[PDB]
């Protein structure tokens, strides 16, 4: 486990089939790690926008925020913060979700992407915080578990890390 955190793994029914769908939609192991951290079932069943509005609203299985989406992704080009409900298109289309993730990561580079993903504009402007570093470490710990045994790319196991610890 990273730092002083608890971590572990448990079984989620149907998750292996879902992992395969994410991969077939273009998700890499890093993308799977992010998805695995963000929701239990790699879905969009969390509250709409993750109970946030505007630039802070989250959409899709990676919980991408509207600032990131409208700043980097062609389908949201030129849109303002108040148009955030348009990001809900990612809740219905896994292919668009992955496409947007890749556009955003390429636009910012991965290091900046982690910062903006975690903390929005504040994160992009101050990307080297301890909290952002903890988030990144959690994702890469999950990825290490996926990398260490390829069965984890298609089985029902969810790896988890308590990011606040
Ligand atoms: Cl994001």
């Amino acid at each position: 486990c990273p730092s002083g955190a608890t971590c572990g793994s448990y079984t989620v029914g149907g998750l292996g089939s879902r992992k395969q769908q994410v991969r077939n939609a273009g998700g890499s192991s890093l993308d799977l790690a992010v998805a695995m951290l963000e929701t239990e079932r790699m879905d969009t069943a969390y509250p709409y926008g993750d109970n946030k509005s505007g630039d802070a609203a989250n959409f899709g299985i990676f919980k991408q925020n509207w600032l990131m989406l409208r700043s980097a992704c062609a389908q949201f080009g030129g849109q303002g913060a108040g148009q955030y409900d348009n990001g809900a298109a990612l809740n219905s289309s896994l292919g668009q979700d992955v496409s947007c993730l890749h556009q955003s990561q390429s636009h910012y580079g991965l290091d900046a992407w982690f910062a903006g993903h975690r903390n929005g504009a504040s994160g992009l402007s101050s990307p080297n915080t301890a909290d952002i570093a903890a988030y990144k470490a959690a994702v890469y710990w999950i990825k290490a578990q996926l990398d260490a045994d390829s069965a984890n790319l298609g089985n029902d196991t969810r790896f988890w890390v308590q990011v606040p610890a």
